[PDB]
């Protein structure tokens, strides 16, 4: 189906911009889902090139949570009709806050660690709203999946300060 | 016991039309239950006729599903003093929108798919209700209780789409 | 459609009236099945109203049993080519000696013990004689399973007469 | 560091003095909290002390339950930042109703039953307050685990009850 | 023992003459093993070259159930000491309806499935005589165990028809 | 309760007495659970004397079975009213052709074998028979159970007899 | 052959005579296994005849244990090159206080329990006496080994008082 | 029963007087068990308010291992007729050495571990005397249980060392 | 389609006499994978009729790997666009050195130990010249498979000369 | 750093010296676990060489236990702050009775299981000490340890023995 | 039979020198099998007397993998019909680089893990060599086998010197 495709495109383009001006659910989890994708790179990053193998692990663990968040979201999405970044191009403009830096894999654990904190601090804003937005379009099931990803978020936080010795506080 | 429990049930009966007029949530869910009681059986019946070996393992798998949400509501409800429907009798009162047929044994796959699209789009209208109405009436285990039941159907539906070649819009 | 699916369904009613006459194996199983499911929603309600939580997690086991020998022998006539009761309206046709009531809800645990050994004892009379039927009639597969069923009655009326403290004997 | 915990500690009682006037959810939740450790031991007496060996396998099944809670809006609360008695002392302080009895190891079975339908009750006047509390506070993730545990105790209550032969009603 | 072997041998195939002119049960089993034997073959082939993954994964599945039943029953032989046949010449010379093809890689899905339609169907010829063989001889256990098989190609019979869309009925 | 006790008692022994003469299903089976549990000891102690350890395994195997097998069929029977052995006493009396001896320990592990060869075989006189009337007194259940331990002994005795190197046909 | 075998038991039996007013372990063990097989007997009947389905399960439960142990405690025996009773004649001639019923079938439940409660205490004069011969001797292993009886036996003991209602000091 | 209560008590907290004099096991595991229940408190503090979160987890599993020997032990005791302390007033009363804190909730991970170490030393001390009670009073079981604890504690305090860097000996 | 089936096959047998020439990788293991399967028949043979028990298993295990390598480098051929054998006629076609015998049914478990020694032998002969091919041919995947099965035959080759109380150079 | 470690060597080779002649526990243990260890090397061997399948498998297993026992026993002493040895050098001093030999490759079955027989009594000789040694100095949990190890030793005694054909009298 | 032994052994020496000097695969792997197996006496040291618990956790794995690759490469050299140390003696003799340290109980955590680093590159010298050896030879499976074994080294390389907070260039 050739000629009706860029056309059913154009119009998914012209509501995706209608969309993010009069805040939807839809919308915002558009950047929740496209930092949870880019937090996965940069946790793989981690995962490799950390020097102890007991953080190695944990980081790896946390990559497989984000994908699992992930799918888990965009078929609760898609469940409500409404639809999904899906494109290394798409993450890249719709991702906020989050940067990856390829001289990373040089950085101490404790700088590792230490940007993921604020990394998902940040993650914390759009969730946060995401939630506030499901609850008054009626969308009871993608709300409640989606305040698990925010309790996910707030224990990750305190386990990698708890790893280096601080408190929740301290940030 | 025996002229003292025509008593308890005439009393329930009094209580139970009482209800249905400003509906309570253990009201509404005597239509949700109901439906899913009836579903149940509808899915029984194509999960031993349709012709494809996956389709009737799938379907057979959704009818064990609609027993288990049964179940789990039904003790949710009666954890808060509520009462739920008990009979064939009781199932046919305040079942809607769901038909039986015995001639759906010869019908083919799709036809057989279909039915069960539009059979879970209608469990929705009532469910979705009783959501709201229990967040009112502060029954907050049955809340979440039927919030997973909503998105259950949601996931069912896109499902049953899917392998029809079809998006979730269609319908 | 439509006109291929009411002559399908004529000529079952037609061929189904006849074989009830002289009884055939798959006819008479048209009761054992049809006694399953409503004993099914009886349990079901003993299941959900009982007080005793040991009682019914105990008569729930027996439902999802009763639900699973319905799968089983449809499965196995079906195999042999023959028709099976698929609503609740042919349930309720061909279900004999067992009866609902929605006042149970209020009965006493002695007494939704004792209406099931009555019950069980009842959906007996029928299972033995499909059991002499499909053995005349070499289906042989067919004959094994509902000696299954058989079994598995006389040891839920043992089971139950124990736990009210009586011997099956007395009944 | 002696004296730097000492002002630490200063802080807190502080802090918490204007918490539990203003209720915020953390100082409702200390209330929770402290109800789940003096029924644990409760339990864990009484699984001890019961005479019926299933009665007390269920008891101490329930025993665990309370610590796993504990554990699991512990760790909400220290998520988002709160604090939680973990004393002896500060759990007889902010303990509500529920009171030990040394002299209930020669209790009846009944009467220990009883009694925890009637802690379990208790418990549940500000668990309630606590869900709403903590919605009020955009405290999602914590506000979902105390919803659980409102289950939970409704669960129980009705458990209890039945396998006294009674309704929930009835208390 | 080379001499005794060759006597021992002629004794085998003298008394195995006369068994299959009376049918004995181990005679007509001759060639229900022999058919799961070439069967397995089949299906080892189809197995392989069918283009559904699916598919192939069940009939790899049936393939492994032929052998399953080849040592169950062959077992069951030997235990009330009868001989069976297990080289390629003994399956070759006593297998019937059953015919490989080298050309059937070539062959469609849809083709092959109904291939093993018509040779489960005649293997069922001759596993019903074994079972009432069995049964006249008072070999009890093997009858039970050859019952359980021509249970089981019902069940591939149907599985497969439904596969093509079909009805048993058809076939 | 002392003489209605004692009057059941002799009742019991009236009923079985002449049971015993016009051999029902249930007086067979006497004789053959109680070689069941006299096997039972016979093995027991071949299980801790033969001096290899892998059979001292299997041998103690194959006690085990020779009580689920004791376990199951008494249920059977009870399921369906009939009376079952329960004391040394009893065993000691319907006992036949399995004898005890306490030299047996210090056997050859050989001899141990052939001994229980011959007692295996021997067991299977009574459990034919009781097949027999079993399927004649319409107790289906209990039936096919004794079929399966028809088909034990004889897998039994063919292994017994392969492990000293022999195939059936020498017993 | 079996000359020698004549003459090994003979002394068997002289060692046994001269071992028993010695009081050595192995022939106080001799009483312990004895009790163990037989207790198993009476276990065997009241978990057939006993009315409650759970009791049934519990008492089913016990024999198997009473048989782990009698293996457990012989292995031990003879790794301490001691001898072990192997036969109902053996077992007759060495146990002490427990007796068998065939009027047992009969009894109410609370009187088996009571039953079973006397006859582990006088399982315990025994073992007692057997851990501090095992000691004695320096049969290290042996004793751990019958220190896990003789706690298992206070376990049951403690259980069965709680299910009749009772006490341990009652007994 | 107010009265049949209020004496039984009285003779136990007269009895438990007499029996601290001449300590018997049951009034030294009164210190023991009560010690485990402190610890357990202390353990949860720490496993909450740690920094590192694999110390939180190792801490939880300690507070888990000291629950459950006190329910081993408990069992073990009352297995042998003996009182058991039951209430935060009785753990109290005998718990010596351990002190909880709520200002531990703002120590360094190094200094709650230390706080263990010794306390781990301390327990030990009751347990010590425990084992010999056990065994002059020849509760067999009731030691082996209490001789597990003292090897446990003697591993969790190497251990808890070994984390610190320190071997055993440095305390 | 029926004229295309013949035409394919033409085209198959021609390129298949090429490639037998040079030989290439896939036309080596058209030996290699007939011997395989008319091993499985060969060690079918000899799982039923072998006297031991323990060797009946052993063999029937290498039987199932003889069939599982089978389908493990089909599956690796056809990946890699080649053909495979998968009839009884080609089986005997290709098959070199193995020779059925139905008069193994009366060797010696020693003498059908060493006919398998030997097959196992030759088998090597093709599987070596198969791997050194598929190396050439850089089927990488399919070459790494191939050594999986060498080792497994050197290794069952040490298996059996061992049972048999000799060392592989014997052989 | 490398002149505090040969201070602590030097008062370690001191300390042992006195230890060993007295012996303590700890010292015993010494022989033990050196023996252990040179054991393993010596199943290890046997395990790798010896002819039947069967025996290589066990033996392998024993090597397995051996090196269990070596850490388990190593623990329980440093938890009781004793040292260990950990070197080849030191086991070779230390190791008493079992004396390795290359040539025992070409030994028989047999004789391999005859030289493990001996060794496993000469390991027995040392470890008796060690028993009353840790219950003499008060370790508690060592000692139960090392009974266990006692416990094992004898029954591969047993088990070798039985291989042979033989009684552990015997030996 | 005394003398048979000594001259295959004598025998055994003239093969090694020769062997050892052009160097074959196997000879090569005397080297890498006594490697593995000091190391894991070393590992075990290293595993009882290290401090952190995680490090003696991970090391004892690592002792763990080191045995079974000595199984897996012996089993392998002798499919293959090579010889393979097996006594501390040739151990000894064929050890390269590797050596024990009675004094290295008294180092720190960070000398015991950079002397496991060095000691496996040190391993791996002679591993690489096998390697082509091996390929030289068309022992295709061994090869794959030590392959293997060259892999695992080089990952726990990796995480030690991740352990330590370095990279794996620094060595």
């Amino acid at each position: 189906t050739k000629l009706m495709i860029d056309e059913k495109y154009a119009k998914e383009l012209d509501k995706a911009e209608i969309d993010h001006h009069k805040p939807t659910a839809g919308a915002m989890l558009g950047h929740v889902l496209s930092n949870l994708f880019i937090e996965n790179i940069r946790l793989t990053q981690a995962g490799i090139y950390a020097k102890s193998p007991v953080k190695c692990e944990y980081l790896r663990e946390i990559a497989q949570r984000e994908v699992e968040y992930f799918f888990k979201i965009s078929d609760l999405l898609l469940d409500e009709n409404e639809i999904v970044p899906s494109t290394t191009e798409e993450f890249l403009k719709y991702h906020k806050f989050i940067t990856e830096d390829p001289k990373a894999k040089y950085w101490t654990d404790e700088d590792l660690l230490e940007s993921f904190i604020v990394d998902f601090q940040a993650q914390n804003m759009f969730i946060t709203r995401a939630i506030k937005l499901a609850n008054k379009e009626e969308k009871f099931a993608l709300a409640a999946g989606v305040v698990e990803l925010y309790g996910y978020n707030l224990q990750v936080i305190r386990n990698l300060a708890g790893d280096l010795g601080k408190s929740v506080a301290d940030f």
